[PDB]
């Protein structure tokens, strides 16, 4: 019994030990052989050799939180865009050199094997990248955090570009095992659906509900060299398998083969309207999760620290939950149902705890995009739940009335029940009332909440509405993805930056040290250098290494504007053609990002970009002065190749729309100048780096409302700007689409007569700011000193800063970069 | 019937074609025509909807900003 220890089983930074481990796992774990192993196979030998270590310290950390019993935090997000684990784990545990050597002494090359991992498809964009960072920062700050979501089996789609059109294939990344995960069949939970609420004697009972099982899968998350390892626990839905004879519902009719697949496809796919499955996916992730959350409050020692009721009074001291966007709001009335109905509190002692537990990160500005379920839709599958939302509602509106008496109209605006044809429940307003903290994720954003969207919630609850600006981990997004720039910044100032990012202001000294400046510019020559090559090796094009690597990686969506970027590239194209012998700085424009199926505009912009590509990349007069490339199947591992190589990050949305924007940041740290509008997280970058180290352009939010005020009329810009008029007439005649002239009819017409986002309006200003960009690229010592100034300033954007701010002003715990003991 | 015998009015096809060509901006009419200004502001205050004043919001924007049919 004490004889069964974690203890004898390692050698750590030891080549010979890891080469010994690799041979066991290839032949005993993999029951494969050198006479038979694939590349795919030697990465499960290696990923298993690297997993031993990754879990020995998980053993230790988790015992370490039961004994220490710290308040615990649980990030509830329906999307964790993890993406590639071998190296982050090798470099968070410092075995990269020792491994590289072992596999090297064995005679495989580690880089080969690194690229066989398919990205852990549990995410989709902003929302879910973020969560993944917060796990590496929250582990690093030695915090006792948790990541709980659905394990999607088919992620979301993999993008194929065929015929310059977007084809969505399926991501079954789960194809030959995901070695980083551990299946725990044995903690399977009932998640309940439909049914009826029978109110009996002392309460109500939720009877006659279909049950679905929630199986967990454990993936350890290693903090940066601080020996902690936390957990991301995702749940796989599963059918009960009584479906055959056991129940006497079937035999005679197995038409509930359906129940079975409608149940399994809660875990089958990401989403991607008021759909019964989205709500099913939301309730599902919440509920199996709140039973682990409450379970650990009872079982994690606190069963012997009951004092009274194993009190849920000590629940907000020792648990904390985060609603990362309204996709877990049902955690609030799911919890009130567990406390009141299943435990036995009165509704205030149950609500006190709930409003003292839930804090909810926001990331939406436009009204139109706040979560809102139809109440009939809550009646059918969650009947008790919509009963509990209505309780919340009555009372919260009676608070509001205690406060703003006489006002009925405020009462009828602040309620969680929206009225029209089809009454809905404002999942936004549920989230706010059941919480001790709401916070936008960038200063301009948190304030517009208080000012225009959430305002009557701030007059009533002012203190509640904070902010905690977004940030990025430095480990994935500078060390792991940029060993070169990691190397020279180490030379001039050493490691604590990796674990402490505003420490990069130290670099402001070196702004004019000619060694530094040759070395920042050299590292970039070489990042571009390898990316020209994959842009030949794994897909095809003839890149000129020596060009302004102009990149734009966004959700392909109208307001993000890759049609402003398409127009500047047609305008360089035209320029370089009217005057073939003028020196225009050579550029490689690269746009990538997924459409999201059925959005027709988007699907047409992906084709526009590839139409233009085909024309300019085959125009002989052009040479290599200009090339337009669509990057395909942009996902976390491309983002880590393309970002090191970018020289210009195009962060161009309509002034006022982006709420923040995690990639804005990834570029800055990787030394690329940002061209972009004054909005989102540009706002606090052009403040950190000083405005003139930034290419801020266009309309400010100010003058967009103004433009709407006198009415934007696209045709007047059409009638003055003479290169515009020219590209519009090129689009329409089918210069870019010769076999179907009329193919871009929709895009043209859009621009010209009903563009909600004011692309033409920012067209003169954007072409001129780019002229200033190619000008400054034509002078390597100053573009590199701008870059040095943008990197020197990255610090305000670590996820270690953001998470700190969470721990101290919301979750109430203290960060610690102190090493935990272990192995 | 005879043109007099018929209350035939407003735009003919030419003027819409010509307004599609010169860009149609709805604000400009709102700012001149005075009872129009008035009734749109009535629609937004929720004159015709006290319980959800907000309710007719999309008819307003449709008109104000994006009307194909003039
Ligand atoms: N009572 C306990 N004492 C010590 N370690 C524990 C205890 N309960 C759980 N652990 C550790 O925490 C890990 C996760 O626990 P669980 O919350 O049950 O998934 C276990 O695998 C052990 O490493
Ligand atoms: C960071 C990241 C994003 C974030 O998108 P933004 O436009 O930067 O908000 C999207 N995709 C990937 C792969 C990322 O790493």
């Amino acid at each position: 019994r004490k004889q069964i220890s974690v203890r004898g089983l390692a050698g750590v930074e030891n080549v010979t030990e890891l080469k010994k481990n690799f041979n066991r796992h290839l032949h005993f774990t993999l029951v494969k052989d050198r006479n038979v192993a694939t590349p795919r196979d030697y990465y499960f030998a290696l990923a298993h050799t690297v997993r031993d270590h990754l879990v020995g310290r998980w053993i230790r950390t988790q015992q370490h939180y039961y004994e220490k019993d710290p308040k615990r935090i649980y990030y509830l997000s329906l999307e964790f865009y993890m993406g590639r684990t071998l190296q982050n784990t090798m470099v968070n545990l410092a075995l990269e050199n020792a491994c590289d050597e072992a596999t090297y002494q064995l005679g495989l090359d580690m880089e080969e094997l690194e690229e066989i991992e398919e990205d852990a498809g549990l995410g989709n964009g902003g929302l879910g990248r973020l969560a993944a960072c917060f796990l590496d920062s929250m582990a690093t700050l030695g915090l006792a955090a948790y990541g709980y979501g659905i394990r999607y089996e088919f992620g979301i789609f993999n993008q194929k570009i065929c015929g310059g059109w977007q084809m969505e294939e399926a991501d079954d990344w789960l194809r030959y095992g995901n070695p980083w995960e551990k299946a725990r069949p044995e903690f399977t939970l009932p998640v309940h659906f439909y049914g009826r609420v029978e109110h009996t004697s002392q309460g109500a009972k939720w009877v006659d509900t279909q049950v679905v099982l929630a199986m967990p899968y454990d993936t350890p998350v290693p903090g940066y060299r601080n020996n902690v390892v936390n957990t991301m626990r995702l749940w796989s839905a599963k059918a009960p398998n009584d479906f055959n004879l056991k129940d006497f519902n079937v035999g005679g009719y197995i038409q509930a083969v359906l129940d079975r697949n409608l149940a399994e496809n809660i875990s089958r796919v990401l989403y991607p309207e008021g759909k019964e499955l989205r709500l099913k996916q939301e309730y599902f992730v919440v509920a199996a999760t709140l039973q682990d959350i409450i379970r650990r409050f009872k079982s994690s020692k606190f069963g012997c620290r009951d004092p009274v009721r194993t009190n849920f009074d000590a629940f907000p001291d020792k648990v904390a939950i985060q609603l990362n966007d309204t996709h877990p709001s049902l955690a609030i009335p799911e919890l009130m149902r567990v406390l009141v109905d299943l435990e036995r509190l009165d509704w205030d002692k149950a609500w006190e705890v709930t409003v003292k537990t839930c804090a909810y990160t926001n990331h939406t500005v436009i009204p139109e995009a706040l979560e809102r379920w139809p109440v009939h839709l809550l009646e059918t599958l969650l009947p008790r739940h919509l009963q509990i939302i209505y309780e919340i509602n009555q009372r919260f509106l009676n608070r509001v009335a205690a406060a703003f008496p006489g006002d009925v109209d405020r009462l009828r605006r602040m309620s969680l029940v929206e009225e029209g044809a089809v009454k809905r429940i404002n999942m936004a307003h549920l989230c706010i009332a059941g919480s001790h903290a709401v916070n936008g994720v960038a200063r301009i954003h948190s304030e517009i909440l208080k000012k225009t969207i959430f305002k009557d919630f701030y007059e009533l609850e002012p203190h509640k509405f904070q902010n905690k600006t977004n940030g990025i981990t430095p480990r994935r997004w500078l060390v792991l993805c940029n060993p070169g720039l990691a190397e020279i910044i180490a030379e001039r100032i050493g490691e604590e930056y990796i674990s402490d990012l505003d420490q990069l202001r130290k670099l402001l000294s070196y702004v004019d040290d000619e060694a530094f400046i040759r070395d920042v510019a050299k590292v970039k020559q070489e990042n571009k250098l390898k990316f020209a090559a994959y842009l030949e090796r794994e897909y095809k094009v003839h890149i000129n290494p020596n060009s302004l690597f102009d990149v734009q990686v966004k959700r392909i969506h109208e307001y993000k504007r890759q049609l402003l970027n398409c127009l500047h590239v047609i305008t360089l194209y035209n320029r370089i053609k009217k005057e073939p012998n003028k020196f225009v700085v050579p550029r490689t424009v690269m746009i990538g990002g997924k459409a999201a199926p059925g959005y027709h505009m988007a699907k047409m912009i992906i084709k526009l970009i590839t139409a233009i590509g085909d024309v300019v990349n085959h125009d002989p007069v052009v040479g290599d002065r200009l090339r337009v490339i669509f990057l395909e199947n942009y996902r976390v591992s491309l983002a880590e190749k393309v970002i090191p190589a970018a020289d210009l990050s195009e962060q161009i949305s309509t002034a006022g729309t982006e709420a923040s924007g995690t990639g804005n940041m990834k570029f800055m740290l990787n030394g690329a100048l940002t061209i972009g509008t004054m909005d989102g997280a540009n706002v606090e970058m052009a403040e950190e780096a000083g405005e003139e180290n930034f290419f801020i352009f266009g309309m400010r939010v100010e003058d967009v409302d103004r433009l709407d005020q006198r009415g934007y009329n696209a045709q007047e810009y059409y009638d003055r700007i003479p290169e515009l008029r020219q590209i519009i007439e090129q689009l329409s005649s089918g210069f870019f689409s010769p076999k179907q002239p009329d193919l871009f009819k929709d895009i043209v017409n859009m621009l010209m007569h009903h563009d909600r986002f004011k692309v033409f309006a920012d067209y003169e200003e954007y072409v001129k700011c780019q002229e200033r960009v190619s000008a400054l690229y034509k002078n390597p010592r100053e573009w590199t000193r701008m870059v040095i100034r943008n990197i020197a300033t990255s610090g305000k954007f670590s996820s270690d800063r953001t998470i700190a701010q969470y721990a101290r002003e919301i979750w109430g715990v203290e960060p610690s970069r102190q090493r935990l003991p272990a192995p």
